[PDB]
């Protein structure tokens, strides 16, 4: 089971978002195996 990092909601600024966005770009690709 792959694990979906944690979404930063309003209260984060958008370069963590960035992040998110690319951890989460990795985590549909081990999705995407699962």
């Amino acid at each position: 089971p792959p694990k979906k990092p944690k979404k930063p909601g309003d209260n984060a600024t958008p370069e963590k978002l960035a992040a998110y966005e690319k951890e989460l770009a990795a985590y549909e690709k081990e999705l995407a195996a699962y």
